[PDB]
């Protein structure tokens, strides 16, 4: 397992655009287009992201290097962020996952509510993290996902998506 097999699992694969659970538009591998409710303001961020006229459509090539995109701008987030970069570089392999899989899904400020959960990370109190990360908005609103990432917090393994 790797970042790539684990959020491709948590986000699937379509190539139309489709509505996430937030109801906001969302291409790819969870690629989100725009949060405006206009269906031709998606369309034209698509064709500005791909550089063709796609009238709402992908390849899979096309997804797949957009998501390649998205990961590295998820890992260039957390280094440049002097909160994150510490807890992230305490981190063993597995967990630094977790905390990608995180910033891809709420973005690197949507992750500044977690102060006191990033606190017990780095300390390495694992249960106790995972007990913080689950009084959330995010563990309420999609709980499955939030069940396997805190998981791998957690535990520091990939069962969670075996
Ligand atoms: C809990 C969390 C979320 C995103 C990034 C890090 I480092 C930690
Ligand atoms: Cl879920």
């Amino acid at each position: 397992m790797n970042i790539f097999e684990m959020l491709r699992i948590d986000e699937g694969l379509r190539l139309k655009i489709y509505k996430d659970t937030e109801g906001y538009y969302t291409i790819g591998i969870g690629h989100l287009l725009t949060k405006s409710p206009s269906l031709n303001a998606a369309k034209s961020e698509l064709d500005k992201a791909i550089g063709r006229n796609c009238n709402g459509v992908i390849t899979k090539d096309e997804a797949e290097k957009l998501f390649n995109q998205d990961v590295d701008a998820a890992v260039r987030g957390i280094l440049r962020n002097a909160k994150l970069k510490p807890v992230y570089d305490s981190l063993d392999a597995v967990r630094r996952c977790a905390a990608i899989n995180m910033v891809f899904q709420m973005g690197e400020t949507g992750v500044a509510g977690f102060t006191n959960s990033l606190r017990m990370l780095q300390q390495k109190r694992w249960d106790e993290a995972a007990v913080n990360l689950a009084k959330s908005r995010w563990y309420n609103q999609t709980p499955n996902r939030a069940k396997r990432v805190i998981t791998t917090f957690r535990t520091g393994t990939w069962d969670a998506y075996k």
